[PDB]
């Protein structure tokens, strides 16, 4: 029976990726991806390109009608009548849409035909992982569509300039992406909310910070972490909640309304804000650890690199820059990994690295490589951490 | 350890894969895939989304550069180099391009980091195949980043109409879509191309052609088969090839632009070439077989009604209209089924048809059901055939 | 490939095993019995029923020459010649044993043909364990032997009396089987050596002392635990170490020559030994509970019957006789209680019950069922509570 | 849960096995064993080796009773009581019997505790299978048994006579095995019925036979085939069979009564029935195939090197003596091998041989080896072609 042998291939993985923990989990996952591409047909190959795409627009429809938080809530079963109803929607369309998001489980669908809310359902509720889908639709989307034209109007070109790449012709703007964003007040908003959004595991799972400390003292008054970008904090409050007796000053640092969007989930006391823009020099002098979390990769190399020079002149001997971000490797890199790459490209004019581009890059700003503490699998994100040459 | 696990997974559903036929391979593939969704993680959905998006970007760039047709054809793997001088790209672009690709099974990299063809590399050079891809890109993907504003402004409508949908507000235009592509060289040139691909199996595996027959009769220079959007004529070459000895006039009927094209891969003789448009008059009277496949899922229930109409007086009492189809079930349509009815809606305005649909919308054009012969599963198309009332 | 296959089947049945608790250990283990039960050729069952009994007289030649307790504590791989000459072993016959030991998994072979211990050789070298093997070959297998021709020669007779089974044809006496043994020396010496296997689990994982005591009280020099037959006085040992401060008498009982052997390992306080012989009058009176673990599985009905009838009438209301024995059940039972049924009813007349048998035999004693605690899966071993009716 | 999970890896095995041929199943039965004695408990090993002996008296019982042969002739489920009443067996013993039995596949027992065949019942209900395990009883069992007390009792020597090993002490003769089983009339039936067994797949599915002949001429009237000691001819009758225009005599070679017991299932011509002891000079001259399946094997090296140089003599350049028999490797045998090794030791004094073995033994004799063409997988079954060196 075919259908008992599916049902069994279901139960075995089920069971195994329950045996491991969540990077054994995602192991299987990108297996059970290459088994999929390794299987189908040709005419299949081209359905799932064809038709995989539609995800992103019905889920913005869902989000725009509420219709994962309402499901999420829901107690019982709801029919394709009840829901169009309550959210109004017309009903042959809510029964199509809910049609298709139970084919690739954004709902389930019962025996009744009714519809209950699945693992996806409970994710696209989430304020900052809803945003960031709704981020995928506004601004990668658009970009990726006018990426093809792009490099056949301009004669395949190496893209190595904010002000020069896709984003440009999708959004028919000369100015970089940031800078045009800053003009944007709805994609503002949805990016205030996907700051929200606190990954997990972080660095501190593996970073080893009484080694990396060393001797150092914070006597009289000086700064153990300082957080340049962190946005909402998340890495200083895990800092001071990991460490919790470790002393001296733990300092965020970012744009005034990120800032004032982060007081209200800051801790009373202990973290302290500074405003700071990265591009100028770092006030804070003789910290341990200058910490850019996901910073760089949204810069092309000449961007990045006057970021590090900024810090440079604030360290002492023992100051080290830690730099948090992507470290694919030399080769056989993941989806996630090159697919993020052509996405920055794109958006950014950026890249991401490998631990040698990584090196070179520092090692413009007069820095060398002392330590890299991975903390995610298989696909790499690392605490490396800098010193002084 | 991880490894081995994953490799003993990927080795165990190779096997029983191979050990099936076609259909148990797509039920298999459709497994993969639903516990591919149910065990990532939140921040993996939302990464999935954002992400697979740009498989259909940079297979466009792969066409657009030939490097899928140039890599099937090549004997010994290729560098990064060596493509991007051949094919006039950018060597830092190409690399990029490459190491996505390779993630994704677009093409495969080796343990030296050079790239030979994957099945997908070979997919993706076939010129209907591509075809398929490069319209997905061009055609659908404007109709579903414009559906999700079309639904909100409209207040959520039943979309019943073709010249009332998302393809209106996509290209800026009040045509409905066959009448705008027909006035678009480029376009028009790759539908030409997505004809010559050929899908299998098809209705001929489990339609029984001799019981259906009866004791008919050919004597006064009837037809038997007449195809009606017959494209490249590929029912008309095996109904033949499978049945040479049954009397009978076998004809081709549609524009005169896609006869032209099928001339040169039809049979000297044996198949007539009429061209007829189908929403007139049909000019075949009496004929055994009146076939539409894949014809009427491309229009909303007035203009098929209308198609259909357009046979009926045309048919005596053994006439038959077969539509071969796709049939959706009541509950648990897979993705092939809903994610094409959601892009036909948004392109075209039409829907994909339950059985009970295709009887009540067969039933406003004076038809009755008589038989239904499946020969595709899990995902169904079936020979519906339809006689008088 | 064949050979990747089953290294595939091998690391996934490893993980799931692993992934689970010692009896889902044992349901995979049975599983795997049966899937290599029903895939044999009818040749391969042939052959596996005439050769996997070598594998005990080949375990007893092993035991004999201390080819396992040797190879344990071996420090790296052996050679067979090495072996030989060691252990004072023909060269041939030890190379030929050898290769049948690893073939068996009871040494692992090199890849340049040298050995090493395997689980199996850890497991033999034990002295319990070994006893338990050399039990089988001595033991049980002259009893197997002569009972096809016992049951042929006396018409298939229900075997119901301990002085009447195949024991009497297979060792050519008159005397039942226990009495025999004690005859024995070297018979005896290997059953002392049996008693000091402990089983794990035991009962005490799920029985609810504290609710089963209630309000018992131990104020007039009572007895909380008396072990009838309790060999090593493994059950008194944990019990102590379990329950270190509950009050009351724990009492191991047994004949002279046990009580000696158990001394060694006995606390030095806490627990009392007291030669009983339980077919006499049990003298302790009163005593919370009466404890039998795996003694009347060893007797028919009617001898089982005499032990209870000689602890009854020690008993007070709040007396218990705990029986801690195996509880097959109604349909469904594994090879280890079926298996124990049939060498039991061979050796000694006696019989594996169903918990509706046992409460059938204590009834005759005036017992009832008070409560049943499980403690192994799937085959069941649970200590069954019984109070005065 | 367990029960799913025991389910589906049922579900996958057998799966896989159906995959694949009979050779693919034999390595999956033997991976299913490995992984069992890797995974029980030690106290599970011993349990283990003390009960699966009981399979082979259990099954001498239900050989006894006819209950295999019964029940593979029930149309319907049958009680226990019903076949108790059936054959002649106490109702308590039969109960008993069967529960053990379907405990270990010997039959099925169904949800309402009835009993249907199983694989193996029918296989024992098959005559030659049954001999087979009727001979492991009565034969193989004695010597084994005898095996560890007779290397005790001599300091372990290397067995290398066939008057001088566990046989002698087992039967209490001085007799060897083969001798000893002339004056055994019930031994010699059982061995009549085991040679109606046919031995599956055979040589001729791998062997060359128009190779191997080249340009031999069987004109005017030579021997293309010598079977000598072949038993019930089966070796003659599929040669005929496969190879049915290749000319030239084909010879069954035996003593008397097993060419009489033969004549009933010989085809009318074709094959010559010629009486002939093994131990004298071959009559038949320069035949082209001299062949020996399974003789060789029964015999240690005096015997089997004179067996060998009876037949030299006859040959003549292009004759070829063809050794059909088992072929262990040098390392990594596996259990059907070695334990035959054991028990052919034991009983025979005899060995399994490896290709060096054989090519060693026969250089004795003056002959070199031509081919091996092996047709078993994984344990070893080789038709080896020697030449006159
Ligand atoms: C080699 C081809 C592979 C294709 C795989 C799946 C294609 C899915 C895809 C939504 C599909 O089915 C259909 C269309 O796009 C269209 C259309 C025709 C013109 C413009 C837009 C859409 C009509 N009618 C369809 O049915
Ligand atoms: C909850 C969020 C889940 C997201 C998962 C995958 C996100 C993949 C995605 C290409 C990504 O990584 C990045 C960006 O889009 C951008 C950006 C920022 C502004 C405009 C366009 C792109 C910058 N820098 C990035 O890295
Ligand atoms: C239908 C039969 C199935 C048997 C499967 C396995 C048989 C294993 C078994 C040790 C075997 O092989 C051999 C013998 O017992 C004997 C023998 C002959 C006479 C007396 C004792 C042993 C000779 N020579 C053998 O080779
Ligand atoms: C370390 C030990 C491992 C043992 C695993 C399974 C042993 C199976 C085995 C049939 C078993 O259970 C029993 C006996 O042999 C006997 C006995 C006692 C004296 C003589 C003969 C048999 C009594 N009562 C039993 O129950
Ligand atoms: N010029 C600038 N100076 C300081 N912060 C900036 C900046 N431009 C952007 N940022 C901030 O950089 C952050 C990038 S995203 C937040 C990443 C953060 N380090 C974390 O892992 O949690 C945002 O908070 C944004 O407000
Ligand atoms: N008005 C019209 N009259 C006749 N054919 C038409 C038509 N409009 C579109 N077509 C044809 O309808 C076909 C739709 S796709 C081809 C489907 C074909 N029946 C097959 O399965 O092989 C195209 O060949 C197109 O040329
Ligand atoms: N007549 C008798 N009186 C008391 N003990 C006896 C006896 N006959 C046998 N025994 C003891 O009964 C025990 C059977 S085996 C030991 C079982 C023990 N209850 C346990 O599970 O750990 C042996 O210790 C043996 O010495
Ligand atoms: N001295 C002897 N001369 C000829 N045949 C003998 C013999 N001693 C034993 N045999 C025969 O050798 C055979 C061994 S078993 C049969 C094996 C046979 N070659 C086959 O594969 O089918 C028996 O038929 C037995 O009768
Ligand atoms: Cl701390
Ligand atoms: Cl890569
Ligand atoms: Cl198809
Ligand atoms: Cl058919
Ligand atoms: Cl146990
Ligand atoms: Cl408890
Ligand atoms: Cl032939
Ligand atoms: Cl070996």
């Amino acid at each position: 029976s075919n259908a008992e042998t599916v049902a069994a291939i279901k139960t075995l993985i089920q069971q195994l990726a329950q045996s491991t923990d969540q990077f054994g989990r995602a192991e299987i996952n990108d297996a059970l991806r290459e088994l999929q591409y390794s299987l189908e047909t040709p005419f299949d190959t081209v359905m799932r390109m064809s038709l995989d795409t539609a995800q992103v627009a019905v889920a913005r429809i869902g989000s725009d009608l509420g219709l994962f938080k309402h499901l999420s809530q829901c107690a019982s079963p709801q029919s394709a009548e009840e829901l169009a109803d309550h959210l109004g929607c017309g009903r042959e369309l809510m029964s199509r849409l809910l049609r298709y998001m139970a084919s690739v489980r954004m709902v389930q669908q019962t025996d009744d035909i009714k519809y209950i809310s699945s693992n996806i359902t409970q994710t696209l509720a989430v304020p900052g992982l809803e945003a960031g889908m709704r981020h995928a639709f506004e601004n990668l989307w658009p970009v990726l569509m006018a990426l093809p034209d792009f490099l056949a109007e301009r004669k395949y070109p190496d893209i190595v300039d904010a002000k020069d790449t896709a984003f440009q012709k999708a959004f028919n703007t000369d100015q970089d992406c940031f800078h045009w964003l800053a003009t944007q007040p709805t994609r503002i908003a949805n990016f205030k909310v996907l700051l929200t959004d606190e990954r997990t595991p972080n660095f501190l799972s593996t970073f080893p910070l009484e080694k990396e400390l060393g001797s150092w003292s914070a006597e009289p008054e000086k700064a153990l972490f300082v957080d340049i970008g962190g946005g909402m904090g998340h890495a200083c409050i895990r800092l001071r909640e990991k460490y919790p007796n470790q002393p001296g000053r733990v300092i965020l640092q970012d744009l005034p309304p990120v800032l004032q969007a982060a007081q209200a989930t800051l801790p009373l006391s202990g973290i302290e804000s500074m405003p700071h823009n990265f591009h100028t020099p770092q006030p804070v002098q003789g910290a341990k650890f200058y910490f850019l979390r996901l910073i760089l990769r949204d810069f092309p190399d000449h961007q990045a690199l006057e970021i590090l020079q900024n810090i440079v002149p604030a360290m002492d001997a023992e100051s080290r820059i830690v730099i948090d971000d992507g470290v694919p490797p030399e080769k056989g890199a993941r989806w996630a990994e090159t697919g993020t790459d052509i996405c920055i490209m794109s958006a950014l004019g950026s890249k991401e690295r490998t631990q040698r581009q990584w090196e070179e890059l520092a090692a413009k700003a007069g820095l060398q490589l002392q330590a890299l503490y991975q903390y995610t699998w298989p696909v790499v994100n690392a605490a490396m951490v800098f010193s002084l040459q």
